[PDB]
């Protein structure tokens, strides 16, 4: 599978990000278990990256493209389109699926 959308809270329904903009996240990152793992939150800080630059996970890529500006939605993302078989040692095991809590702010 590749990444999967739920939304939490609806956006306008109208912008989605398009390849080239910045997009202005909060997030939390967890193990298929709910440990989690990474959190911008946590950091009181938003996370920035540019849509197509694969600066993220493919499952980012290609999930926070269906998110309009404003929507909270759940990510929830295969191996195959995270860290895969390798993972990252002491943070994400091998085949994980992570499930994400993302919030497009805006974009730029």
């Amino acid at each position: 599978m590749g990444v999967q959308v739920e939304t939490i809270s609806p956006g306008d329904g109208r912008t989605f990000p398009k390849r080239g903009q910045t997009c202005v996240v909060h997030y939390t990152g967890m193990l298929e278990d709910g440990k989690k793992f990474d959190s911008s939150r946590d950091r009181n800080k938003p996370f920035k990256f540019m849509l197509g630059k694969q600066e993220v996970i493919r499952g980012w890529e290609e999930g926070v493209a269906q998110m309009s500006v404003g929507q909270r939605a759940k990510l929830t993302i295969s191996p195959d389109y995270a860290y895969g078989a390798t993972g990252h040692p002491g943070i994400i095991p091998p085949h994980a699926t992570l499930v994400f809590d993302v919030e497009l702010l805006k974009l730029e």
